[PDB]
């Protein structure tokens, strides 16, 4: 027993960090067979972050320009291409490191864990969220582009993320691994404010179920609701409207404990309305959006 | 910026985890050099956990009977010993990815990362602190005994715990790579109850100091104390007592943010006086207390 935010090992994912610098700036790469994946803004200085003209920066790089490095040691690069927001520099040798692996464009709402590098080096991993606003509320400093975000499904990596930028609100902004930024963000040094941060309504129902199977249960009452009845609660507290695609996503969880997705959807209702009067949930005294139904069922049958 | 609860990257640590069984029981086994690490309760089956006698089962025990499994290959077990609640499994094979380590034993509220291995296989990272009266919240279900917790200074692994058991109140304990249990724990299932859990001073100021730097200082006041009038509140609500040591490991942060030791330990008078009224701080809706002052400084710095 025990629920605690837990990230995937991130040991193959460490086996593909390298360093890219072109210039005076460096920042993480992705190595993967033979292609190293980076933020394209690895080719601006300080006067181009402002409004860059990536094609035309672009034109000024040559495959020599752009020094890739691997632990101490030195890749060659024979080939570079510009896909969306992402370099992608074509190395001669393919990383011996290179797990199964995937590209994939995470759904707002869903999860994953990052590895926060620094000039090629992994410094930590944690677990993240993808917000229903797209941006992600990590921890990055400066040289931290190019740290990716991955889900493992046994010995397979579905790389879901690369980390680009922090907005002035200190949340973070990035793309998945074809370059395409999640939600509105442009890699330009400019005012962009994110959206309304709603809670993910499914992911606070499966850590409250998780919450019951780990013993944690002052919360259950003897009341239910309906979905509509439900949503009108969530409208109010800024949470997501619940659908039956996410009633039937909890059916492993209400299964397994036995209390049914609308019983658990009234408890969350009462502690949206009367909040949790001085008392925790899980060692939280807030409402946990940053487990999935398939975080918690995985964590609680141990699934490696 | 940003600030999360972030695990060490696991890496080093997934390539020394194996699989290890003894009759019926299979767990996890750390493999170092030619010795493989693992709960002394491997021997034991149910008419045993009991009241357990170790010398007495492990007579019983020949090196053919411990079956090690490192990925799909096996390895040759060419000696068994007892040190404490440990046992060492001589192998004729030096494990080929054996990093830089130690074995440390922790001071309690020291913190360290967990990964948490099923059958030898890793399924998740995370973030623990050796609680005051030496348990650790942590997640781990059956079969999650020998998984390991460790810290790491750029390329040494130090291991400072090992899983082996959880207490009837959903809490763990376990001991350090010599075998040693962390409090009063004895390895048998008999009721074990925890002393109180009081909150690390230290730890919280801490994180207090990372949310300035992050941003957030709704908290911030203009009050100061001393360490014998923060002490007489800290004892009330079941907080460390803050020594000189604990104002001088806060030296840096304090410097770095400007704000004196005694002037933020009076914020946090304030805080445990009057509560957070329904505010946040650094997306927390309680005060945290399993960041140290090194992991404040490490996370706002990018040590890699
Ligand atoms: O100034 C240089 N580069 C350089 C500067 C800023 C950035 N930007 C914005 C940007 C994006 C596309 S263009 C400009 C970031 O937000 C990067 N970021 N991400 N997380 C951060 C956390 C803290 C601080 C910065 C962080 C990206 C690149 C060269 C070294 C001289
Ligand atoms: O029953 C067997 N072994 C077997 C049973 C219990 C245990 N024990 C207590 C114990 C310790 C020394 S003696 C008995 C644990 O607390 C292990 N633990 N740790 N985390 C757990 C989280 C959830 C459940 C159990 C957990 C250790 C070993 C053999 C497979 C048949």
């Amino acid at each position: 027993s025990g629920f605690r935010k837990m990230a995937f090992p991130s040991g193959k994912v460490e086996g593909c960090m390298v360093q890219v610098t072109c210039g005076t700036t460096t920042l993480n790469g992705l190595w993967l067979d033979d292609v190293v994946y980076c933020p394209r803004h690895v080719i601006c200085t300080s006067e181009d972050m402002l409004n860059p003209n990536y094609e035309d920066l672009l034109i000024r790089k040559s495959n020599h320009n752009f020094l890739v490095q691997a632990g101490n040691v030195q890749l060659r690069v024979i080939g570079h291409s510009m896909q969306n927001c992402v370099l992608k520099l074509k190395v001669d040798t393919a990383n011996p490191k290179t797990p199964k692996y995937k590209f994939v464009r995470i759904q707002p709402g869903q999860t994953f864990s990052v590895l926060a590098c620094y000039n090629g080096s992994p410094s930590g991993v944690y677990q993240c969220a993808m917000r229903p606003n797209f941006t992600i509320k990590g921890s990055f400093l400066n040289g931290s582009c190019g740290s990716v975000g991955f889900n493992i499904d046994y010995d397979c990596v579905s790389f879901c993320y690369m980390h680009h930028m922090e907005l002035p609100t200190g949340v973070h902004a990035g793309t998945d691994l074809e370059g395409n930024f999640y939600g509105p963000f442009v890699d330009r040094q400019t005012a962009q404010a994110a959206g309304t941060d709603t809670t993910i309504t499914v992911n606070v129902l499966a850590w409250l179920y998780a919450a019951v199977i780990n013993g944690d249960r002052w919360f259950l009452n003897r009341f239910t609701t309906t979905l509509n009845d439900f949503n009108l609660v969530a409208m109010k507290y800024n949470y997501e409207p619940l659908t039956q695609d996410h009633v039937d996503i909890l059916g492993p969880l209400s299964a397994q404990t036995g209390i049914a997705v609308l019983d658990m959807c009234a408890s969350l209702k009462e502690l949206l309305q009367n909040g949790m009067n001085g008392r925790t949930i899980l060692g939280s005294a807030l409402l946990e959006d940053e487990f999935t139904p398939f975080d918690v069922v995985r964590q609680c049958s141990g699934v490696t």
